[PDB]
């Protein structure tokens, strides 16, 4: 149908906007702490602690398969990255602190992304 095509075009455009959001958020992680999944070879107890691991590569795979239907889904994954890290690592660690900084800096990007998603529809 023509309606299915129009819905598909909306999703493609949301994907484009979320790709630019993802890039902007990942630049706030210049240490690349959150770039890849926590290695289960290197942290073998991880899944005993963190039930839904997340990282930027995994989000990028979902994004490129158009697997985010709305901004809320995407934000959920971003918050996982932060929240996972702030539980596994203590306050006095470079990892915890990288998360706090990513959260605070990413808030600004996400606030305008929400306005753009609503505005453009």
């Amino acid at each position: 149908s023509m309606e299915q095509v129009a819905m598909e075009l909306r999703l493609t455009e949301l994907t484009r906007l979320l790709r630019s959001v993802l890039d902007q958020l990942q630049d706030k992680d210049p240490a690349r702490i959150f770039a890849q999944p926590v290695s289960l070879k290197e942290v073998p107890d991880y899944l005993d602690h963190i039930k839904h691991p997340m990282d930027f590569a995994t989000m990028r795979k979902r994004l490129e398969a158009q697997g985010y239907k709305n901004l809320h889904e995407f934000e959920e994954d971003f918050d996982l990255i932060i929240d996972n890290c702030m539980k596994y690592n203590a306050r006095d660690t470079v990892f915890y602190r990288a998360a706090v900084r990513l959260r605070d800096q990413g808030g600004v990007v996400l606030r305008q992304a929400r306005r753009e998603v609503d505005s453009i529809g």
